[PDB]
């Protein structure tokens, strides 16, 4: 589980989005397994606006931040899951790191903020939803 905050906007996985997420959607595009909602107050988290391959992200099976490499955003094949068939992922990039189902919305983070949010997994690889190309998120 996990969320990004930034300004009166909250991004999740897709498929963790809750009602009222759903009921207060600004955005969502299944094939990146993003969902922005509106929110009440401000959040407090940067978004990184960069070309960082390098960071840090929390992985809750593990209780850690691991330190990565990882790929620029792309449209990659992604085996099925209890939440999409095998299909297509885009914006996703991928990290050697442990990864499993409970670790998505474990943030992604560069010097400059938040790159993006744990959406899949297994093969020993972890991958990240990026986030960098919503410039909208810093405004109204
Ligand atoms: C965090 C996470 C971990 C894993 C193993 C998976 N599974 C896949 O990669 C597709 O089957 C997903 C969707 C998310
Ligand atoms: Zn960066």
């Amino acid at each position: 589980s996990g969320a990004i905050y930034v300004g009166n906007y909250r991004v999740v996985n897709r498929h963790l989005a809750t009602h009222n997420d759903w009921a207060n959607l600004v955005w969502e595009d299944s094939s990146r397994d993003l969902l922005v909602s509106s929110t009440t107050a401000q959040g407090c988290d940067t978004i990184a606006r960069c070309d960082c391959q390098t960071g840090v992200y929390y992985c809750s099976s593990r209780r850690k931040h691991y330190p990565v490499s990882f790929s620029k955003p792309s449209l990659i094949f992604v085996e099925a899951s209890e939440y999409y068939p095998a299909r297509y992922q885009s914006h996703l990039m991928l990290a050697v790191g442990h990864s499993e189902p409970g670790d998505c919305g474990g943030i992604l983070r560069c010097q400059h903020g938040v790159v993006g949010i744990v959406s899949t997994g297994g093969n020993g690889l972890v991958g990240f939803a990026d986030v960098r190309d919503l410039l909208w998120l810093d405004e109204e």
